[PDB]
């Protein structure tokens, strides 16, 4: 079942690492800054029931069930595990607005929210855009719920991530794509399987050094960076002349623009990033260090080992997520 509505969510670009939009939960709406994340499937926001001893709950918007006349209790415990951290809490049901679409949605009220990393979040919560199969507690994801309404023109959603300074930080179209933010044709790659926004990758090139037998690529709107496995990144970085630090790889800022192209071989086409697309050029000095927007992340089975194509990739390539045809479309962003 399909309608005729298309709907956009305006996103704020925080330091090229966090892309978030506004959603409203409850009656009247309590507003939250949320990351729309294709790598997970649960909605959560911090709870008023979160102990103030969690400092992250002091520094973020808290959902207060006691102020919502449309709240429906459930209370089942849930733990959501991400790459960079974990949240715990319980399930609740309420009205959620996103792009002027209202859905009754089960979501997590988070009562346990670690200061690292959640103090470093501009956003309050997460809206998972993954499939029900990856949803913790088998809770229906928000998009599946929007699909049930039969209002969207297509069973698709699209991401645009900008660079950044008083302009559009990003955009999610629910029900289509926006031609004003892409050019040329979409080139589609089918998913490995329905359930995960993951596709076959045929190779990674520096300047084909890596993934020469084929590997996996998670198209992850909630990942800031392009990530590969530890040994894959170690080899990638050796070729770039980049040195390892605790959380990132750095190159000396001067040698930044001279860094080779990195190409990802997806569904026939070759998706190339220049150094400008993956280096945080904050200086041109030899005596300063510059961070690369490519990280090591060992994603566990059964999803892993896999590469993750995050904001670094999506900035260059406007991404359409097709649920009806179980594929991902890429076009040149503008
Ligand atoms: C929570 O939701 C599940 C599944 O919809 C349901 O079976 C259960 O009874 C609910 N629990 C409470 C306490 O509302």
């Amino acid at each position: 079942t399909l309608g005729n509505t298309t709907s956009s969510v305006i996103l704020t670009n925080y330091m090229d690492t966090q892309y978030y939009g506004e959603i409203g939960i409850g009656t009247p709406p309590q507003t939250f800054k949320v990351v729309f994340d294709t790598g997970s499937s649960n909605v959560w926001v911090p709870s008023s029931k979160c102990s103030r001893l969690y400092t992250a709950c002091v520094y973020h918007k808290l959902f207060d069930a006691s102020d919502s006349s449309s709240y429906k209790h459930n209370g089942t415990e849930l733990t959501l595990r991400y790459s960079t951290g974990t949240v715990s809490g319980f399930l609740s049901q309420d009205i959620i607005t996103v792009g002027g679409i209202t859905v009754t949605q089960m979501f997590g009220e988070v009562t346990e929210m670690p200061a690292l990393p959640f103090m470093l979040a501009e956003f309050d919560g997460v809206v998972g855009m993954g499939f029900i199969e990856q949803a913790i507690g088998r809770v229906t994801p928000i998009f599946d719920n929007i699909i049930s309404q039969g209002v969207l023109k297509e069973d698709v959603f699209s991401f645009y991530y900008n660079r950044d300074s008083q302009s559009l930080g990003g955009q999610i179209v629910l029900g289509g794509s926006d031609p004003q933010h892409y050019e040329g044709n979409f080139h589609y790659i089918n998913l490995i399987k329905t359930g995960v926004w993951q596709i076959q990758m045929k190779g990674v090139s520096v300047g084909t050094l890596l993934c020469e037998d084929g590997c996996l690529a998670l198209v992850d709107t909630g990942a800031s960076y392009i990530s590969g496995s530890t040994s894959s990144i170690e080899k990638l970085m050796e070729a770039l002349g980049a040195k390892k630090r605790l959380f990132d790889y750095v190159v000396k800022c001067n040698e930044g623009p001279t860094l080779p192209d990195i190409s990802f071989h997806l569904g026939g086409k070759e998706y190339t990033l220049t150094s400008a697309d993956y280096v945080f050029q904050e200086s041109y000095s030899s005596k300063k260090l510059c961070t690369l927007a490519i990280h090591a992340m060992d994603i566990p089975p059964p999803t892993g080992p896999t590469w993750a194509l995050g904001a670094t990739f999506i900035r260059k390539f406007y991404t359409e997520f097709d649920r009806r045809n179980n594929r991902i479309g890429f076009a040149l962003a503008r």
